[PDB]
């Protein structure tokens, strides 16, 4: 409630974005569709997921144990929702899977783990099966990161954040190692995804996507 609409204020065309996340998958994937959400945290995309496909089974993992305390909560009641204590380094859960998602999430690893998990994620994708990102993306270069950044500060003030919820989240920022979309795109080529494709971006933040075959 107070936290999803803070995350609102702190993210950038959350609507569109998440909403995007949404869309493709639900225009990629079967009404029950079995679905992995990578750093699920407190399982934001998982619910934006649930409204669209109530008949979805959704797999949260995570390496935190609190902050998937947070996603239990959530979906306390949902008997087509599993709870995993894992890392992205981790063995991924077997498969196969329809989709496997994941949103803010995936920059927290070296640039050659998230390579290496772009190939992990497509051996646990059935044919056709969509990888979806939510992602905080880099600019090309250091003078449009300046530019990316102004933005996204624009939209925190606009968004009426409190100072001290935007200072913890220039903090949590710091541990990020994030990269620019079009390489991550062109990874997931590289990992073997025949499709692959940016659904919507504003300017920091980007929703891309890779199909398994299709
Ligand atoms: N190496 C890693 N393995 C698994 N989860 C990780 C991770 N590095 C970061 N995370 C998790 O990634 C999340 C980033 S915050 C995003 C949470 C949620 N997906 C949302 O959109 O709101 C946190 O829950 C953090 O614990």
């Amino acid at each position: 409630s107070t936290y999803d609409a803070l995350r609102r204020q702190l993210i950038p065309s959350f609507d569109l974005l998440y909403g995007s996340a949404v869309s493709v998958v639900a225009m990629s994937v079967p009404a029950t569709a079995r679905i992995l959400d990578l750093g699920a945290g407190t399982g934001l995309l998982g619910a934006a997921l649930r409204e669209r496909l109530p008949d979805a089974e959704l797999l949260l993992q995570d390496r935190s144990q609190a902050m998937l305390e947070q996603a239990r909560q959530r979906f306390a009641d949902d008997d087509q929702v599993a709870i995993r204590v894992a890392d992205h380094l981790d063995e991924l859960p077997a498969g196969p899977f329809d989709a496997v998602v994941s949103a803010l999430s995936i920059n927290h690893l070296e640039h050659q783990d998230k390579q290496d998990l772009f190939t992990r994620i497509r051996k646990i994708l059935r044919p056709g099966g969509i990888f979806v990102n939510v992602e905080q993306v880099l600019a090309p270069t250091s003078e449009l990161e300046k530019m990316y950044d102004r933005q996204h500060e624009a939209h925190v003030l606009a968004s009426d954040t409190p100072a001290e919820e935007w200072a913890a989240g220039r903090e949590r920022m710091k541990h990020d190692i994030p990269i620019d979309v079009e390489t991550q795109i062109q990874w997931l080529r590289d990992a073997g995804f025949t499709t692959a494709d940016c659904l919507a971006k504003d300017w920091r933040f980007a929703t891309y996507a890779g199909w398994n075959g299709s």
